[PDB]
């Protein structure tokens, strides 16, 4: 799968 | 699956 | 499926 | 799968 | 897989 | 704050 | 803050 | 802050 | 601050 | 800052 944190 | 956190 | 959390 | 954290 | 570290 | 997925 | 994905 | 992604 | 990614 | 990648 995708996975991501975006700050 | 896609999980994902914008800040 | 599709997790998100947007702020 | 893709995995990240962008800052 | 794919896995970043961006800063 | 503090934000979090868990699954 | 803190941000976390825990899968 | 602290930022993670475990799986 | 503190980032990881752990798998 | 702290920053890590484990596999």
């Amino acid at each position: 799968g995708v996975t991501g944190i975006a700050q």
